[PDB]
């Protein structure tokens, strides 16, 4: 009964989270997951500012109202070689990664590790934050509020 949350550097407060390293987060679960990080789904404007500070990924994830990939460098296998905030237009499927926005983060690039899930609630799941440098933090808890997500 274990969940890995792979997290990125923050850029202007925006970061990416993958659950178990596979596309597996619903839109409802995304909101709950950000809430557990004392964060919200980013707006498009927040994401554009994060991009301007150096944020890019090669993964689709939820923001407020869209599923996107921030891209700085063109890469053929990431967002069909686009740059900017690439918006997913057509997909059959509902489960992605998520982006999250924490207003209390530093204003530019913050590539320090994430050390807590401050707003997780009591629960039976071993939740492990996994940083890109391998640093891990674990706690027992839960963050999912919708039954359909568990
Ligand atoms: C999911 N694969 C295909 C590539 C996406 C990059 N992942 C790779 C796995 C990983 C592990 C810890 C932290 C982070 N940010 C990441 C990011």
């Amino acid at each position: 009964n274990q969940i890995d949350l792979n997290v990125t550097c923050r850029y202007a407060g925006v970061f990416h989270v993958e659950k178990n390293g596979r596309y597996s987060i619903s839109r409802t679960e995304a909101a709950d997951l950000c809430q557990a990080f004392n964060s919200t789904l980013p707006t498009m404007d927040q994401m554009k500012l994060a991009l301007s500070k150096g944020f890019e990924t090669c993964r689709y994830g939820f923001i407020e109202g869209n599923v996107v990939i921030p891209r700085i460098h063109p890469n053929a296998i990431c967002a069909a070689n686009h740059t900017g905030v690439y918006i997913l237009v057509t997909s059959n499927t509902s489960h992605y990664d998520t982006y999250c926005f924490n207003a209390s983060a530093p204003p530019e690039e913050d590539c320090t590790s994430v050390t807590d899930l401050p707003n997780s609630f009591d629960g039976p799941v071993t939740i492990t934050i996994v940083n890109r440098d391998g640093t891990r933090y674990s706690k027992k808890g839960e963050y999912r509020t919708h039954q359909e997500d568990i």
